[PDB]
């Protein structure tokens, strides 16, 4: 599909049995998902934009469907007000940018 | 031009004469730029990320051509980590998602 950017580009995105609406970010270098408590192991981190840092928690291949489309990758979990589909898992959908 | 996803997307744009390099940003409502000087009137404005609030200066109805793209629109001025074009003038150049 074609997304314009009118508006923020929301769409559905499904981890588990959670349905989220989320970002299509290609500001994102990183995949980060607001407060949520998933199963396994994990890493801290730091991640920088504006207004400074927030602490998130690194889980690694966590599966993720977008719009229909499969990804699977790693995913940061923090206090974020919005979640954020970062490059890692747009390109594993095949997204670009076109003008 | 089509843009991948698998590096930043950084663009060169051409403000007020001068060269430099700004991210495509889909997750920004706005396009917010490092320090810099422009002319004019501005008005002080505060705009929230990832990781809280900043002020910044907003400059309106500033041309910008982004990778040979002409906009004019508004820009703000203040301590983001990094250059970012926003859906503000993305919509300008006719900028959509596609996968
Ligand atoms: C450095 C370039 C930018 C500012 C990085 N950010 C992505 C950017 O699109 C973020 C995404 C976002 C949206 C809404 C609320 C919080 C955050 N957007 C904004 O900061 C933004 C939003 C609205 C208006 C505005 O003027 C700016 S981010 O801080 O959210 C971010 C995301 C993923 C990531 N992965 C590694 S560092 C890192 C930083």
């Amino acid at each position: 599909p074609q997304i314009t950017l009118w508006k923020r580009p929301l769409v559905t995105i499904r981890i588990g049995g959670q349905l989220k609406e989320a970002l299509l970010d290609t500001g994102a270098d990183d995949t980060v998902l607001e407060e949520m408590n998933l199963p396994g192991k994990w890493k801290p981190k730091m991640i920088g934009g504006i207004g400074g840092f927030i602490k998130v928690r690194q889980y690694d291949q966590i599966p993720i469907e977008i719009c229909g489309h499969k990804a699977i990758g790693t995913v940061l979990v923090g206090p974020t007000p919005v979640n954020i589909i970062g490059r890692n898992l747009l390109t594993q959908i095949g997204c670009t940018l076109n003008f």
